[PDB]
């Protein structure tokens, strides 16, 4: 017995932990195993109506099984307690015990990581949009959905020039703390109206699963609104070129939190604020480019490369204020039919 | 049995005490040990959104291990109760038992001190700023961060 | 009981619209759809809409035709619902189009529209 316990490891996941359901879900979908036992798990939702949405799925269940992950032959037991009762889920106390050789101990993290991913793939966030209601932020517009950054198409370098500046600003806590300066940052997306600024900000907030506390342009409560922001938020200031200016700069310098404080700013025409600590990353998202038109055409209609060029040289002529909102409009009205778009969009 | 209990000490940290999670966290990060058993601990935060922040970490777990702190060869057991259930965390009653020679009893405080430091390094305070609102003090400006005296 | 082909021309369009989540998400367009059942009064439009909602076990948030609160009504709809707009030919028009383009939810947003005589709204994304 001592030699056997001397060449193996264990891993107990007990029924209280969140990583218990995740692991059974993972082991259900593993291709190569031999699980003689099975247990039904049935979710069952009754809505406000008598209507029922119900779904059942089988899992390993009590008794030991086997599995082969990467040439390991892991042995798993699942056990129930005959005496103890959990009060969180109203079920007896359960325990999963994984057991492989000591040499492959490093596999366990991998397994759990996989489980976490299969857990995180299903649960999807929703970017709540808060808004100003006097001097207090209220939710508005019951949760939206993530806008999925490939969906917004802007110029060639701007998609990475901001997705890496922000990813750096999320890693410079020590750098901002040791210098004794506040840990905040502003941004200035500027261009013509309808270029996809707000869409990009929402896509970025969905990337970082934060919440957009949108505010469009009162000076005494603006400071109170800046100071009192919820957890995990991204401030957005639409049309900063509509304004009290000294109070704006005062409150903008006086924004604080317990963590990062990103504050994007969008304006239709940007003509003191550009000093670092205030706005420090200005980039110009403008009208459509022959790269943007190609990428939109390939976004709507997967494959079918031949038509793509035949659109671009067509849109090279009769173009004054060609904007990506216009391309989205003239491409959605001719959906699943690029040949109609070839003659429709070219004339507008 | 009496001679053996006559040259050793014990130290029971029971699952109610705050110094239970601290010590397992410390023993996870100790370089030199031999811990055949392991237990997952997964923190899992669901925000106002459906978004999830989750993180798992392995700890010693039930069954006895060994450790060498400063030339001591401390023996540690971790046990679960098959009958009793705690209501504070909803888990069975657990107990860690350290055991070294009597001569190195003075090590225990050192160990616990180290654990406390590894506990106190992560938990960081935030200097709340109260202010006057008529004749009563109200919080203002949701908690700041420490300004780290070398910075000024 | 309605005409020969109309019972399937809508029960399969809707059944397709319940399966195009990825198609509407990847294109970056909102995941909504309108419908315009038109004909003489008393032809069985509302009865068909209620039968369809019973088919999909949703809830009919009926609304018959104020412009400032119409947007608030459009935005705040309960879970598992099917909007119904009776007599869209009775109207503020610009505010109607603005709020109709500004309807959102966390899932499908179907919005049937019934009118007794249908004589800009017919663009996709709208009706
Ligand atoms: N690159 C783009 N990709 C996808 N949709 C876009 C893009 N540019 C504009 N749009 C669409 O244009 C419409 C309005 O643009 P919006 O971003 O609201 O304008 P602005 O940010 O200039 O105020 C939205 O429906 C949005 O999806
Ligand atoms: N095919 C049908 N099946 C069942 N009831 C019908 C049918 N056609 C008409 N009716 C009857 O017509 C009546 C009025 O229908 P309603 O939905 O109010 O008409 P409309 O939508 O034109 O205002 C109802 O009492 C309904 O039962």
């Amino acid at each position: 017995r001592v030699l056997y316990r001397q060449m193996i490891v264990d891993l107990e996941i007990q029924s209280k932990d969140k990583s218990y359901a995740w692991f059974l879900t993972w082991m259900a979908k593993h291709p190569q195993r031999v699980s003689r036992h099975l247990s039904v798990r049935t979710n069952y939702i009754q809505h406000d109506n008598g209507s029922v949405s119900t779904k059942f799925s089988l899992v390993p269940g009590p008794g030991n099984h086997w599995i082969r992950y990467k040439g390991a032959f892991i042995l798993i037991k699942r056990e129930r307690s005959a005496k103890m009762i959990d009060i969180a889920n109203g079920s007896p106390f359960e325990t999963v015990t994984l057991t492989t050789l000591y040499r492959d101990k490093h596999l366990f993290d991998d397994i759990l990581n996989e489980a976490k991913d299969i857990a995180l793939k299903t649960t999807e966030g929703k970017t709540v949009i808060y808004t100003s209601f006097g001097p207090e932020w209220r939710k508005f517009g019951q949760p939206k959905a993530k806008r999925m950054l490939p969906s917004v198409i802007l110029d060639s370098g701007i998609k990475e020039g901001i997705l890496d500046d922000v990813y750096d600003f999320m890693k410079n806590g020590k750098w901002y703390s040791d210098r004794g300066i506040p840990y905040r940052r502003g941004y200035l997306l500027y261009g013509p109206p309808g270029s996809g600024k707000t869409s990009f900000i929402q896509a970025l907030a969905g990337e970082l699963d934060y919440n957009i506390c949108i505010l469009n342009l009162t000076d005494d409560r603006l400071n109170h609104l800046m100071n009192n922001m919820p957890e995990r938020s991204i401030l957005l200031l639409e049309d900063i070129d509509a304004a009290t200016f000294s109070g704006l700069l005062n409150a903008l310098d006086g924004v604080t939190s317990s963590e990062e404080t990103i504050t994007f700013m969008t304006t239709n025409h940007p003509e003191a604020i550009m000093r670092p600590g205030r706005i420090d990353y200005k980039v110009f998202v403008g009208n459509a480019t022959p790269y943007q038109v190609e990428k939109m055409f390939m976004k709507f209609y997967p494959g079918e490369t031949d038509i793509c060029k035949k659109f671009v040289n067509s849109v090279k002529e009769l173009d004054i204020t060609v904007s990506t909102a216009q391309l989205q409009g003239l491409f959605v009205m001719n959906k699943d039919a690029p040949h109609d778009a070839l003659k429709m969009v070219s004339s507008l």
